[PDB]
């Protein structure tokens, strides 16, 4: 009997997978890109659970700014050099101090010793080929503010903490043939099992599908480790051997489309200038990255779908609307999608400022019915389905902290 | 050429319940990095062209600002912490002499930093770029793969640097147009001379709900020109009636609300006020690619690419190219009779000749009775009108004749 705004709507429009035209890009875990959103949001969670061990409630920060900049290295067919180690600046607010006039104490919190080690071990545990001894150098210019203990006491009471603004999410189900084998492919490449045995295959992976009618053409931008391949004969079997895997993969989860299959379409042969690299990332010398340039939450960069311009990672996961709704749009439009006589599901949340987040000014449920369904039928259904997970904001909490949910 | 174009059937822009549309000013923390990126990639293209006559490899698309600490005060604060900025990317940052075997290293790290702090001393005027900001700089020599890819063909038609999409589209609805304008008018020198109190860190969002737009403004105040509190809500009603008569201009017939720094607190006298103009002396951070589009816009009711444009150079990096291409491409197909909507994406393929793209899509929303194959046939000449003269768009950006956000 809890009455809130949510919006249920038929949508009389062709699904994605009879409109013409499709485009979907991933950047896989080694991407510059992916890299920083990775270390922003592995900060995030080891700052929250440091919160959480002290005083049994997260206080605020936020860590979404994370610059790495390019090192220098010599590739060479049998091994390489680097040269010049990455640097990677950490940055962003979190609260260090809490200063208690009652009891006259001060608590200091490792702010900065934690943001440095959480980096770190997120980067030994995605990059193979990085000697993050000797390869990284992690810089934290994170500011430190203080904060009185009368506010962390209620923030231990753990209520629905109220909309700071007028803020939106956005989110879609289910995905389609194009973005599953997007997404899929890159997940292929870099999963443990497919490492062991092509070595050469580096993390740097990006993905990009198109979708002309029923073919779809896979571009990928794959990172060779040099060390793997003593000549250009053996990085052309390495491309040749993973063109196959990906078809095989293709023809598991896209069968019935017609799948082209492209890898490092920028090399020539002919002139040995080819994707060949050190550390299995173009980080190491190539490319730059940052934080929020790349995948959406749910992974993908899909211009034929909404995209929300902010970035998740980092972002405090306690009271940033942005972020909540982002993840909590793509939860609750998961979950009706699995409904029967549901096609396709968009939804969308905008914030009341001065209400409780999980009491929106609006949400809306945008729904493709398959043919012979009343939509009447599905939305109390699908109104429950977004209820429940409002219902349910402080689970979605933990399930960030807990890593459970993906912000790229 | 692989120029693909569709009737779309959906509703247009203004007829959609919803709409929402943000833009950050030019003293926003995320425009700020945006635009010293573009500025230090300007420079670069300078600099290569007085020393070879030609522009060598570069993306400065890298910019990272941390946030510094102020004490805003009636009549004029002071600056804490200073502000630091971080210059990064990839250049080209010495040439091999073969014949002398010598390595001569060109002055990227001297330009760039003067082209950072021009920039700063151009959209700041409260702005001390001593005192108040630090401007490292740790740009780096780009990979030898990717020098070759620039090279290949710069004197014909550039190769695709990468694999990249942009987008673009038009014409602007009413409240994207109001959204532009309101932050290009506050941030106008002719404003700004007028009410120097006007901070240049201005963000503006725009809701629609069916008829009804509501503006919302967070706009710095300058606290050297506000003796008092007084002074304060005196600059924000005589900005208010300023942004009503605009609206009056660009959207009659909609009822227009405007809200300006909604967390002010008149009673306990705690107000957006500050002494740089920006937030970034707030502690708030930014980077590069955080902000708005090429067209000026953050858009979530419309296509966008991920691809930040500012900063990346102007000769083979399509992420810069086709977002600015797509856009042109947009606004033309949207003058011809019979399109209501127009939505371009154009991706690239890494290697092929940027004049080559993987695909041109293009989606047109036509006008009530309008055959979309006699629309067809005009709107592929205009995508090879423009890829026949693709090269204009780089000599549009080295001239800055266009945003890139």
């Amino acid at each position: 009997s809890h009455m809130r705004n949510i919006i249920v709507k038929k949508l009389d429009v062709e699904p994605i997978e009879e409109r013409p035209t499709e485009i979907v890009e991933r950047k896989g875990l080694g991407h510059p890109d992916s890299i920083c959103d990775g270390i922003a949001e592995s900060v995030s969670r080891a700052l929250c659970k440091m919160y959480m061990e002290k005083f049994g409630t997260i206080l605020h920060h936020n860590t979404d700014q994370v610059e790495l900049v390019g090192g220098h290295a010599y590739p060479k067919f049998g091994g390489g050099v680097m040269v010049s180690p990455i640097y990677i600046l950490l940055s962003g607010r979190a609260t260090m101090e809490i200063l208690d006039k009652e009891k006259n104490e001060v608590i200091k919190l490792p702010v900065g010793t934690t943001a440095v080690k959480a980096a770190k071990e997120y980067l030994k545990k995605v990059l193979r080929n990085v000697d993050v001894d000797k390869d990284v150098i992690i810089d934290c210019r994170i500011g430190q503010g203080s904060m009185d203990a009368v506010d962390v006491f209620e923030r231990q009471k753990n209520e629905v903490p109220l909309a700071n603004d007028t803020s939106f999410g956005v989110g879609y189900a289910p995905l389609s043939t194009t973005e599953r084998l997007v997404l899929e492919t890159e997940r292929f490449l870099n999963s443990d099992e497919l490492k062991n045995e092509i070595p050469a295959v580096g993390e740097d992976i990006k993905v990009m599908g198109l979708r002309e009618g029923k073919k779809i053409t896979l571009t990928i931008a794959m990172a060779v480790v040099d060390r793997y391949v003593k000549n250009i004969e053996e990085y052309k079997e390495v491309i040749e051997k993973v063109r196959k895997k990906v078809e095989d993969l293709a023809k598991k989860i896209a069968d019935g489309y017609e799948v082209e299959i492209h890898i490092n379409t920028a090399d020539d042969y002919e002139r040995e200038s080819v994707y060949l690299t050190v550390t299995g990332t173009s980080a190491e010398m190539g490319d730059d990255g940052s934080v929020g340039r790349g995948n959406r939450v749910n992974g993908l960069i899909t211009p034929f779908r909404p995209m929300s311009m902010e970035a998740a990672s980092g972002k405090n996961p306690v009271n940033h609307v942005g972020k909540i709704y982002n993840i909590l749009a793509n939860l609750i439009a998961n979950d009706i999608a699995k409904l029967e006589g549901v096609k396709e599901c968009y939804v969308r949340i905008l914030s009341q400022a001065g209400k409780p987040i999980n009491e929106p000014k609006a949400l809306d449920i945008e729904i493709i019915t398959e043919d012979s369904y009343d939509i009447k039928d599905i939305e109390p259904k699908a109104k429950e389905i977004a209820n429940k997970w409002l219902d349910n904001i402080m689970e979605v909490q933990k399930m960030i902290v807990e890593g459970k949910v993906t912000t790229f």
